[PDB]
């Protein structure tokens, strides 16, 4: 460890890792601080789903997801048990117990918000869907010129797209994918239209995917190394960060005060440029613990010295979810070409289709997966191979239905899974809704309250706003319900129903991004640039500030890619 | 990659690793293939539970052990799912679904039986519990020499728990543990023994522990290094070791038929020494792909060419299991020294001691710890301090309580874990009983139905015998009963129970050691090798051919160490 | 049509639940393999509890029951009483 | 006629079901028979059910009739958790 870098990265997640691919590149001296440790592999900060293992059980990669969501705000329990023995020690009170937080309202959380504290961060277990956002979901980069606006996102997300690999054809040979993808679009001819999620991702063969992560936008080791023998990047995993020291001015970071978790021991780190990607809720915590916004319960009595808007106009997804049994339609749709010829188990047993017969409806690589597993496997009711791929479908957001949809098969299930009915069946289908930003819904911190790491307790005051918030949320619930029919039935235990709020972990605006401070209610400028501070920037969905339904990751990277332009702009590196 | 090695390793879980160790270090040219992936960060191998988070949020841990737990044999599902919509897919048949296993029994399986495809195996999220086998348990290496045959294991256990670093004192400065240590002490006065769990681990701080693992044992890096330049290891993970071949003689192994995962190609690899420590289930499994004991549904009237024995007697331990909740009694005798003036909450408050004071029940440590928790926390209503660590206690196996014991906080949670009650006042009980070795229960493998990797699916014939092992068993449930008492009423919603066979994974006896392949009905001899083979040597908990209650890791071990020195003495190393 | 059940509506699921006998119910194949090793145990999925085996599970009306008491079901249904239009209607 | 433990949670008044009952053709494949062997509680031929609902008209309009409740009940309010749109046994 040096005592000083030209860049300091708080955070090794996938917006850590943006500019960190951007900076080591363009020859700055980084250092990359995570309170998380490596383990992921070899390759630090990977997606943990691209072992052969996990691809040959996917059912199990579930287990993973829940190992490291921890929740932020978990209220008191108020559970009664009243079956103890007479000899157990029994409560009088529903006293602080088992980390919980005195200070959250039950009833005013976001229960299902969890952290994870990898290096990686999150892109070790996420989906890997990234949309870009319409302009309606987006926030301005140009005022008063949409097509000025929209070129440069499109030069930003395209960026972005890059360091993910997101592609839009990997699933693309899946019977069950294309069955549903063709369904609905012919359901919905000349209303909407369907497509495969957009998935940062690269098919390596028939049945392995390699999921896009941190790792891929940067491989995070140590330089400078053979192959980079010129750039200077170090990782420190297993360092918590603490504080970031304001100058008396209140225009520069001084340092970045850690905890070394292995040694026990406090450091501080000096660095030209401080960068905070730590996820929208620790950002904010590490923010309010280095004296901007308010500590402690709101008080508007007594104003913050500094950003003020921190930590305020927060917005959660509404999330909805249920399965589906495939009808029995689609899937006698899948063999329509076949021609049958005896009984199944019979040495007469014969199905066969023509390669290119005019009158076919799907295409020869289609009728001779399914001829072949018809015919080696006889015991089998199902015209859908085994280990055919599950859909990766979407209608992306529109006016017409303001929220993002992803249907197909999640790792991330919400119960115990099925077993009965056929996985080749279950399609899964999950509505993602768009929450106006009010200023009363906040994420604050505990003056008293700490938590694991000796910080101030993270604390939601949170409810989905009145008005359209609430009225498109009920109306894309039907919306599921509308289409997820023309597919099949819901799977019994998957049946329609709202997330625990919070659950979809796509929370943002805690550190939220506007052209002016006061007039757009907000923490940092269009670069990402802390206002008034020379060399503080902020990364990550916490800079969202507009009511979005798509995954937002891709488009926090697009910013940070943005913000990186006026950091190479700004700032000059060291000598090596 | 190279043709030729002087070992062959196939698993490297601890038992590989112990191979590992010895020959690695008496200068052999060593290769290790695993069929699972190096995952658990820089240290290869390593455990999982050894992250600062993990010791931050431990009920967080089981969800790691379920990700890797993949199931050995699930049968056929039947249950009925009728609530459908008539639109769905609806079966008129159980057929075969989902990666179940036609050929299994349900009512004679081993439903909790699991596997782990990982690096460093089961010890990358095992509970370190090593205890010593007592005679009544254990095989014997010395026949008609009981005083020769314990100085043996003596000799063995000892090195054994040197590489695990098993020790019995790392939980020697909590309450919680010495108040359930102390008062089962005193309940069983003159009956029975009671003292920690032997835990492979080292405690790093009062809050943190170093748990052993595979790294331990060897920690896994490739050779020559720096640290060990006249060594000569490689590891190959994403590797699947299929069969061994024999010559005509069936007297030598001449080479490992290998299926690299990455590439999808099939190799050979040449060795003079071939070692299995794939795992009581697969070491069973590549033998019989290889020609050894029987594949398919056992048929008596066609009588194996080849260790007839193997994938029969085969053992495994029945498990019950409890939570409790602290007896009132007890929380209050941990501040017996204690003098309270006041009331919580109020500037005259106080809660003293004398440090020395002769009437005083605990030791002065004790009692600061519970003076300041007291005094600090006064919205609090228990003494025990926050981050006190869980008890690790057992009675061992003895003739008159014949199974073992492991009372405290096991990571792997068999259900949503509680919040209501305080986790300070929650102990778990384990009662593991011995299994008599039957020739009727079997381990064996289809000759149809294969599993995820294209090897022969397992199957398993099993109930618990009649007689001995079923009486004992339902004592031992009875036993956990009287015992957990002592100390407090049962844990609604964790209600004493046996647990699913199999789940508690102490599988024995799938290729047993002996010294005379027909009268002992065995498939190794005391040395680990297969009888009439001059260079197979099998490793692990297969090899154990009595009926033990003790967890068998450190016996594996202690079994593969005297295999180790017999290689030693028969094989030369190459020159470097 | 007492006053405690009007009074308590909540609980009259259970008058209705306690005189709905099922009319066919297949054989059980739930496996529960965590009986002691003492207890006596099955080896099949054998004719148990006045299950039906003429019955596949998946042909049924599981949900189907009578109710047999003076009065029929009249004594705990809703009383909803509809007419049905010439589409419904012999 | 509760399906499942009733809430306490939420105010009863807040509380509406929900309540779809579709038409089913008559098919001669679909049937109660009584058996020749198997006896019921009062030694009676056991009845015995083959039945599913009909493909065709039946079962499309069974989920016509799903969707149309979860249009209709979202006028009124959001689905109570535990009372989720479902197909009751059959
Ligand atoms: C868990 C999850 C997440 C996502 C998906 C599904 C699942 C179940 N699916 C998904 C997501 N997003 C998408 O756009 N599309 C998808 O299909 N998920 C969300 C996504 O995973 C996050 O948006 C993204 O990682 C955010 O990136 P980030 O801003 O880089 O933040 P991370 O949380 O990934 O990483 C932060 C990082 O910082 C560390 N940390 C935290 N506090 C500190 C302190 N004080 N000091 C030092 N370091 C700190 C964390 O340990 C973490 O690694
Ligand atoms: C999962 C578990 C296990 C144990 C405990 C609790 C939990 C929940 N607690 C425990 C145990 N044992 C103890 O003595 N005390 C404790 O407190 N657990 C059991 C223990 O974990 C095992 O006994 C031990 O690891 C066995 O060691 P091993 O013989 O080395 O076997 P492993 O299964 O660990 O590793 C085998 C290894 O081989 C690989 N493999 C499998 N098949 C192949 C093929 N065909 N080719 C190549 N490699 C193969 C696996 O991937 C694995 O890594
Ligand atoms: C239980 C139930 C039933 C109805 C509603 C809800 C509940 C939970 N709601 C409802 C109904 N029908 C409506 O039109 N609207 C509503 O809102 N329910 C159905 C209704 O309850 C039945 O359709 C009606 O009673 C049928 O009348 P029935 O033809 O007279 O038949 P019952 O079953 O009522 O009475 C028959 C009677 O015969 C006896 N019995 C049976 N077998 C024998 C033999 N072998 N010997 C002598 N007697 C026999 C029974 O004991 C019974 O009392
Ligand atoms: O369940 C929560 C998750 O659901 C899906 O996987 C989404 F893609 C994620 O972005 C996240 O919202
Ligand atoms: O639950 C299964 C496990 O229980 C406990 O942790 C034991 F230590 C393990 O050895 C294993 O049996």
């Amino acid at each position: 460890m040096d005592i000083k870098y030209d860049v300091v990265i708080v955070g090794s997640g996938p917006i850590g890792c943006t500019y960190a691919r951007e900076l080591v590149g363009a020859g700055y001296k980084v250092a990359m601080f995570d309170i998380g440790e490596i383990d992921s592999g070899l390759k630090i900060g990977a997606h943990k789903k691209n072992t052969v293992e996990y691809q040959k059980n996917i059912d199990k990669f579930v287990n993973v997801i829940q190992g490291q969501l921890m929740s932020v705000s978990v209220p008191v329990n108020t559970l009664v048990v009243d079956t103890l023995s007479p000899t157990s020690w029994q409560a009088s009170t529903f006293f602080v117990r088992n980390g919980s937080n005195p200070e959250q309202d039950p009833l005013r959380n976001l229960s299902g918000q969890a952290v994870t504290r990898v290096v990686g961060g999150m892109s070790t277990h996420w989906t890997c869907a990234t949309p870009r956002f319409d302009r309606e979901q987006r926030p301005l980069l140009v005022k008063d010129d949409a097509d000025a606006d929209d070129a440069e996102w499109d030069r930003l997300y395209t960026k972005a797209e890059s360091y993910f690999q997101t592609g839009t054809d990997q699933f693309k040979e899946s019977i069950r994918h294309n069955l549903v993808l063709n369904k609905l679009t012919e359901e919905y001819k000349g209303q909407r239209d369907f497509q495969q999620i957009p998935l940062a991702a690269t098919r390596r063969s028939p049945t392995f995917v390699e999921w896009s992560s941190a790792n891929t936008v940067f491989d995070l080791q140590n330089r400078p190394n053979t192959d980079a023998p010129e750039e200077r990047f170090n990782l420190f995993p297993a360092v918590a960060c603490e504080r970031v020291v304001r100058n008396a001015l209140n225009s520069e970071i001084e340092s970045l005060h850690i905890h070394d978790l292995i040694s026990g021991d406090r450091f501080e780190i000096k660095a030209d440029v401080y960068v905070l990607t730590a996820g929208a809720v620790h950002n904010t915590q590490l923010l309010v613990n280095s004296g901007f916004g308010q500590l402690g319960r709101p008080n508007p009595a007594n104003p913050p010295e500094l950003l003020p808007s921190l930590g305020s106009y927060i917005t959660e997804q509404s999330l909805v979810f249920c399965q589906t049994v495939m009808s029995t339609e689609l899937i006698d749709s899948v063999k329509s070409d076949m021609t049958i010829r005896g009984t199944p188990g019979e040495l007469t047993y014969s199905v066969t289709y023509t390669p290119g017969a005019s009158t076919n409806k799907h295409p020869d690589w289609w009728n001779e997966k399914v001829k072949n597993h018809m015919m080696q496997h006889q015991e089998d009711p199902l015209p859908i191979p085994f280990e055919d791929p599950e859909p990766q479908v979407t209608t992306l957001f529109q006016p017409s239905h303001p929220w993002h949809t992803q249907i197909g098969r999640d790792a991330f299930s919400y119960g115990a899974v099925q077993q009965s009915i056929d996985s080749r069946l279950i399609v899964d289908w999950r509505f993602f809704g768009r929450t106006e930003p009010k200023e009363e819904n906040k994420l604050w911190f505990s003056d008293k309250i700490t938590d694991a790491y000796n910080m101030p307790q993270p604390t939601f005051d949170f409810r989905f706003p009145a008005g359209r918030t609430s009225k498109e949320a009920e109306d894309m619930m039907t919306d599921m319900c509308v289409m997820s029919a023309k597919i099949g039935g819901f799977l019994p235990g998957s049946l329609p129903q709202f997330m625990e709020p919070g659950l979809v972990l796509h929370l943002g605006g805690t550190h939220r991004m506007g052209f002016d401070e006061k007039e757009d209610n907000c923490c940092v400028n269009t670069d990402s640039r802390v206002f008034g501070f020379k060399n503080l920037f902020l990364g990550g969905c916490g800079n969202i500030p507009t009511a979005y339904g798509a995954n937002p990751t891709l488009t926090a990277m697009s910013l940070a890619i943005k913000s990186c332009e006026y950091i190479k702009q700004n700032f000059t590196p060291s000598p090596f």
